[PDB]
């Protein structure tokens, strides 16, 4: 019976699980009653990935598809060029889940066949548009692509969403996949007992209305998810009790519950306080399996 | 004593350890006896990173530094903005080690303070140029930078090196940094080093796939760093296993230094022939003299 483990690595060295960028911080949701329905960075702690969650940071917040010369319709594939059908997920593995914003994308043809010239095409996507239908293997870009072929790309930068009545960037949202998308990873809610969900923050370039850090929250560092996928440790409680340990002094900085559904909660010591003030060079370590009744020591 | 293990994940879901890009293939070197001296994707199998090798794909083939408005000199820090300690490493952790090419980069100021406009600045670096001195904590870009500040970026695309008598792109080579992980040689007994290939955008003179080689999947390196399994022989005998049938598809030696080897069954055949949906499984610790069953189709 394989014991449950999380990777023995300091947080500051681990990747966000919605964008392939280093974790800079832990944060609460602006409203702490708020639910999230992220499709990337979703994994049960016995190693079942949910929604669009890929295995590797190398497949995270990427898209692949065929576009016809001088046209705007990207016909989406899996990132290996395999056909995608949404029988089990809302979009291909890795597909971005960055809601309430415009995507300014970069991409290039695969494989390379060129002997000179810049292979990079920049373009943009309004995921609130009606022909944003990744659930049907299709999205339409804003500008025509001169050279047809097999394109792999990523979100280069984000901006507040178009045709939204001047709404700000809001990375706590996900896109509409459907037009109806049925295979979504379920929303996650704060599960009672004074507990709030903890989010791992990373920056992506892009302007926003406040001229502030452009931060994407996720539920779990990607390397945790890859661990769980390889390990497949059986769940033997209603939640996994975790310590955020300073690896130099061996001292516990905070008690946390990691629920079987793959989200982490804590009790903040106040609103002036919480995992926001914790250093980034701590290590999460499994203590024991507890019930959901289990009451945590306030953090901070 | 944590027994030695390798992640239970098919190769095709894993990342290159020199570029943050999915593994597409295994390949031998152009001369199959040639040494390599990659600074990224270097890690002992008991979990010691070597060279610039980062822990995460998130930090891989990336740079950060300060630029003054109207200058070309990028003064390097670590990726979190902390000073580069020039003496522990050849370059900040995750700094690209792609030699024998021009780098066409993209970068942006961190943190964002902007309310409109595109934040991406593009630019060029000749790593073979005079002022490519990362060891001395700076590189010089080809184009002036309008707007000074703290920049983080990556290699967007590669091209054959400038000022090189028209040499091709050679991803088997590193730049001169101006404390290197040591060179890796085939160890003998007709063993060749096995390389894991990923695509980065860019033209080459062959007009063919633009593939970077690396010694280990990054997820393998991250596991070793977490597990720190003690080394209990001169080599970790591995099997490349088809997880559907438990079929053994080939025997490999994983050296403590962090390179994989096989014996190719002929000059034109070997690991390049293997499917990418296998899993590497630790079998046993063996002596460096252990003779591998040759891999690949018989002559």
């Amino acid at each position: 019976t394989r014991p449950f483990t999380v990777p023995n690595i300091p947080l500051k060295y681990l990747s966000n699980s919605r964008i392939p960028n280093p974790i800079e911080g832990m944060s609460l949701s602006p409203d702490q009653t708020q639910n999230v329905q992220f499709q990337n960075g979703r994994c049960t702690i016995d190693g079942q990935p949910l929604g669009t969650t890929p295995v590797s940071v190398s497949q995270l917040c990427k898209f692949r598809g065929r576009i016809t010369s001088g046209q705007r319709v990207l016909n989406l594939t899996e990132l290996d060029g395999s056909p995608f059908m949404a029988f089990a997920a809302p979009a291909p593995a890795g597909f971005p889940d960055l809601g309430s914003c415009d995507w300014h994308i970069e991409m290039s043809k695969i494989p390379n066949s060129s002997t000179q010239n810049n292979p990079i095409v920049t373009n943009s996507v309004k995921p609130n548009s009606q022909q944003f239908v990744p659930h049907l293997s299709s999205i339409t870009l804003d500008e025509n692509v001169s050279s047809g072929g097999d394109y792999i790309g990523t979100i280069q930068w984000t901006s507040p969403p178009s045709d939204s009545g001047g709404a700000n960037t809001n990375f706590w949202k996900i896109p509409d996949y459907g037009s109806e998308a049925s295979q979504l990873a379920p929303a996650v809610y704060p599960p009672g007992f004074n507990e709030v969900i903890v989010y791992f923050m990373a920056s992506i370039p892009g302007p926003n209305q406040s001229g502030s850090p452009n931060l994407v929250p996720c539920l779990l560092p990607q390397e945790y998810i890859t661990h769980f996928i390889s390990e497949q440790a059986p769940i033997q409680g209603e939640a996994a009790l975790l310590h955020y340990v300073d690896p130099d002094t061996n001292r516990n900085l905070g008690e946390f519950k990691l629920y079987p559904g793959g989200y982490l909660t804590c009790v903040p010591n106040s609103s002036s306080t919480g995992p926001q003030q914790l250093p980034l060079d701590g290590v999460f370590v499994f203590a024991s399996w507890v019930s959901r009744f289990y009451q945590l020591k306030p953090v901070g």
